[PDB]
């Protein structure tokens, strides 16, 4: 026969699967705090706000309040709010987390929020099952979902192409501020320095002003220089990877190697190493170590992030290993990682 | 000025965050290993299987077996599956919260998973934000979604009715041993019960067969008794419960009220009420009691599922002070809760 229960059926445990089933009403009720701005409305405000009190306060009118508690009730479970009896009023508050959706401040995750929970950036995701039995289509779920690949996609929707930049261009504020000042050394002696697929220039903007005497360097397709605001002191160039580097004492790629599988990363690499000095020349690569031997707070977010580029680059994130693999590979002398309590690590790749 | 951060950046908060973010990933890819059947290939193995093992038994061929790697690290990581070294190679086993994934009994979360997952049936909670600044318009998110209201939508698209017909069957499924187990005593001195609203009949078949000497009903609208299997003993009616409740000595309502909002459930209550005998009547809410004071192991699903009702039926999960208004408010004499280690709990309501 099979299994059969003859006492005390877990509840702990299916309600874990239920959890694990219900994990996208956290990312869209999140959504929806973000675009209610409820955090800046209390935030700003100095002190916690009854239901009335913020809804007046809202982005539009009119407001059901109703559908504002039960949310609120979701949020207050959730630890980002707080809600306590105070004066005889009820009122709503921030809890610590909840710092990371106030406006104004470096760690504030706003941006990225709106593009990761956008509908049709969340579409790819439903095509899972698909990116393993592939039924001989070699296409990304992006594709699958949205038409064509990620990269022509955002040359043919402005409207997401910005999304997308500025959910990066978030991504990068979150690290500017480590990097420049725990990583002041690797920009010693640099003269210039090109950010390959550097976005909408959020990493030479920050670079240029830390470092006034490096000429910086924003490389990118013209889809994404075209998003970018205009540029004095710092290079704009548009143009393709695979086909041009721009030479530099420097060369930087943030969240670039993990869009591309192995044999295009080495191509890439190749590519900067000939790009930089003999003498003191060095490739800043940023991008998650994966370790799979021990557990880590940011851990769970980048073996989602290994998936995501599955789905929507055919990239991959890489564990050291496979990391000291592929700048073998490319040719390179050594490597030297330095750890900045982020998402992403720096990894600097010798040339000579 | 504002606060300035000078120390001391906290991960742990931040990756709250992200996983918040990412809650989308837990449901998607818990989907794809469902579809992917992984859990049941693994369980009918009877012992831990190699990546090459599994693949070969994959629902179709060819297989991306590094796509597969990929999905089972994630699957790993959440403590669904386990991942380990036996006599010299890598074999993928069950976790224990994966027996609620293995199909041959009534706690298999399947057909559930399926239905929660889907990507039409996901598309309502991109409206949340709607649902609090409604700018005038009184529809469901649902229909904000996918055109009409969840009844008439079910009406009109045949493979969704059934989609989601199963999947409240097995909800039903998983609360059904305790039912007549627990609560056998509640079908004392009952010759007949009418299930409305009662789907597909897993509620009434699975009575009939504990009790039988009650004569059971299932009654529903018309598209649901369309897509529910032919009957021999139990009564299979259709029609509109808010126009007629097919009279019996007691009435049953699993996942009703919640669908609905106050002035609606009193007008069913009445109805239901007015159903039954003034000797010994009864009429049996199966719904969540939600605890506003204290957390319990299905709280943050329950509060989940209040939000689920605010989107796709416009109705709400109720406290118990809610719920005794609103027996009260039908003109009931008592109530009598009886908990049973589901989601939802017994309510008997009794109209004298
Ligand atoms: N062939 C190519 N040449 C130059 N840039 C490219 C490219 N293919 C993709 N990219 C760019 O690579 C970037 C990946 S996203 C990373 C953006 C930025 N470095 C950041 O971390 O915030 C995108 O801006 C994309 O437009
Ligand atoms: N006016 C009406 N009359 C009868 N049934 C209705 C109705 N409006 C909605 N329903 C039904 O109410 C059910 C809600 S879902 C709950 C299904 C079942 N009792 C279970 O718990 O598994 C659906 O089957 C839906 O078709
Ligand atoms: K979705
Ligand atoms: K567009
Ligand atoms: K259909
Ligand atoms: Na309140
Ligand atoms: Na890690
Ligand atoms: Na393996
Ligand atoms: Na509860």
């Amino acid at each position: 026969g099979a299994m059969v229960m003859i006492n005390k059926e877990n509840l702990s445990s299916q309600a874990k699967l239920w959890n694990f089933i219900y994990g996208f009403a956290d990312s869209l009720v999140l959504k929806s705090a973000v675009q209610l701005d409820l955090a800046n409305i209390i935030h700003n405000h100095g002190s916690p706000m009854t239901l009335s009190e913020l809804s007046l306060h809202l982005p539009s009118q009119p407001v059901n309040q109703d559908a504002l508690y039960r949310v609120l009730r979701y949020l207050v479970h959730m630890k980002l709010f707080t809600k306590s009896s105070i004066d005889g009023e009820l009122r709503y508050g921030l809890a610590p987390p909840a710092k990371f959706l106030v406006k104004g401040w470096d760690k504030c995750m706003l941006g990225a929020i709106l593009t990761i929970t956008d509908k049709d950036f969340m579409a790819p995701w439903h095509y899972l099952k698909e990116g393993i039995l592939n039924d001989g289509s070699t296409s990304t779920a992006f594709e699958k979902a949205l038409g064509t690949n990620i990269w022509d996609y955002m040359a043919e929707h402005p409207e997401k192409n910005q999304l997308f930049n500025e959910g990066m261009a978030n991504d990068t504020r979150l690290i500017m501020s480590a990097l420049v000042k725990e990583c002041s050394s690797m920009f010693d002696g640099i003269t210039t320095i090109v950010d390959v697929g550097g976005g909408t220039g959020t990493a030479v903007r920050n670079i240029a002003k830390a470092f006034p005497h490096i000429k910086c360097t924003v490389y990118d397709l013209p889809h994404v220089i075209a998003d970018s605001p205009g540029y004095t002191e710092i290079n704009s160039i548009q143009g393709d990877m695979f086909k041009y580097i721009p030479n530099a004492d420097a060369i930087m790629m943030k969240c670039i190697l993990h869009d591309w599988d192995d044999k295009e990363c080495i191509e890439i690499l190749k590519r900067c190493k000939d790009a930089v000095p003999r003498d003191g020349g060095k490739v800043i690569i940023i991008d998650i170590i994966l370790d799979v031997k021990s557990e880590h707070p940011y851990t769970k977010m980048r073996l989602t992030l290994d998936l995501d580029m599955m789905l929507n680059t055919g990239g991959k994130e890489r564990t050291e290993e496979e990391w000291k693999k592929l700048i073998h590979d490319a040719g390179y002398k050594g490597y030297k990682i330095t750890h900045i309590s982020a998402v992403q690590s720096v990894i600097e790749a010798y040339p000579y």
